[PDB]
């Protein structure tokens, strides 16, 4: 989980 909130 990369901020803001993507799921990489």
């Amino acid at each position: 989980l990369d901020w803001p909130x993507r799921w990489k």
